[PDB]
């Protein structure tokens, strides 16, 4: 049942984390918590195929049950589209809970943090879930909370970037998931399940209900609705649907040789961000004991990627071996988040170890301490990402 959640995706919540010297800054990105489908058009196509079967009552037994669970969740749904979860309320506390009683010296006494979010509402309420808890978990703590489109550039840059837009729209990624949806995906042993003569519908049809009702058993446990639809597919065919929605991330999203780095240089404002409060902290020029940023899956990912976290920039060329190389449920689950934390050493050198999603992360440069890095080692590295993206970026307009 551990497989299943990672067969989820992007869409798995995020997973199970425990408690257990002290930094002097740490530098955050935060996807927003577990949440509500984006858009009803997946459940408006099931509820369409299987409302039109049972006009010429196509449906079986099961079909007819199905069908009743679509209303319902049709109805539960209304108002919610999009919206943070309790779930993802709480997978923030447990966030910021682990962080402050992991460090409580760093949000001692009057420590000042800072956080920023998208002008998503989904994204601002986790942020809020986060600060909530650290406000709970020390009210002395001085606090800076701000919002909206001026953080585009760095946490929305998958808007801004005109090549990308084109290319995540209309790229040539496009034919290659189309062809290994076809491979992958068999329709008629789902729907079988469901409709009678289920061999008249076309493939297309087929194929695209089936894609449809994955999409609404992937997001029902992010919900906190308790209502469960994994057992409309076997273990193996979620499976294939992960494969598939894991090579649609991967080359729209990530290190795809079809993408040409291209998805992924978009981010470099990020990384210079991050650089940027970071060396900011240590100058004395900023006072922050944490600057905290609440965004969006599509940040995450090719910012992790452009940090050069091990595997994460892997560029493999044959699509049917992406699966074994690059796991989106790894990288971007609901509430995925890094952390960058920095130490002083008492030669006043200064450490930095990388957290994804809570755990260390490797970086393909030495160091004799890991997971702690030399930051200037580490700084000196991200540059180079930073000016091989600009490089990648400067053959797109």
């Amino acid at each position: 049942q551990t497989k299943i959640q990672k067969y989820a995706g992007t869409a798995m919540p995020y997973p199970n984390r425990t408690d257990s010297m002290t930094p002097f800054y740490i530098n955050h990105l935060g996807r927003h918590g577990a949440r509500f489908p984006t858009s009803r058009k997946a459940l408006d196509k099931v509820e369409k195929v299987l409302v039109s079967a049972q006009q010429e009552n196509g449906l079986t037994s099961e079909g007819m049950a199905l069908l009743s669970m679509i209303r319902r969740l049709s109805r539960l749904f209304d108002g919610q589209w999009g919206k943070l979860s309790k779930l993802g309320e709480t997978e923030q506390e447990g966030i910021a809970g682990r962080m402050i009683r992991n460090y409580p010296q760093l949000f001692s006494n009057s420590a000042k943090i800072e956080a920023i979010a998208t002008y998503v509402p989904r994204s601002i309420n986790s942020m809020d879930a986060f600060l909530s808890c650290m406000i709970r978990h020390n009210p002395a703590l001085q606090v800076q909370r701000s919002e909206g489109k001026q953080y585009n550039h760095i946490l929305r840059f998958f808007d801004l970037n005109k090549s990308y837009v084109n290319y995540k729209e209309k790229g040539d990624w496009l034919p290659i998931y189309k062809a290994f949806v076809h491979k992958k995906i068999s329709p008629v042993p789902i729907m079988k399940k469901f409709l009678l003569n289920p061999e008249q519908y076309l493939d297309k049809e087929a194929e695209e209900f089936v894609m449809a009702l994955f999409s609404v058993a992937a997001i029902l446990p992010d919900t906190s609705i308790p209502l469960n639809l994994e057992d409309l597919f076997t273990l193996d065919e979620w499976h294939r649907y992960w494969q598939t929605q894991n090579l649609r991330w991967y080359m729209s999203k990530s290190s795809a040789p079809v993408g040409k780095m291209l998805p992924v240089a978009i981010a470099w404002p990020l990384l210079s961000e991050f650089i940027r409060s970071a060396q900011e902290v240590i100058s004395g020029k900023s006072d922050y004991q944490a600057n905290f940023r609440f965004a969006h899956a599509e940040t995450v990912i090719p910012f992790v990627s452009l940090m050069g976290i091990e595997k994460t920039d892997v560029q493999v060329c044959r699509p049917d071996s992406v699966s074994v190389y690059w796991k989106d449920y790894e990288i971007s689950p609901m509430a995925a988040n890094v952390q960058w934390l920095f130490y002083r050493d008492r030669d006043q050198r200064i450490w930095v170890k990388i957290l994804l999603n809570e755990e260390a992360a490797a970086l393909p440069i030495s160091t004799a301490c890991f997971p702690y890095y030399s930051w200037e080692k580490t700084r000196i590295f991200f540059n180079q990402r930073i000016e091989m993206a600009k490089k990648t970026l400067s053959v797109f307009n």
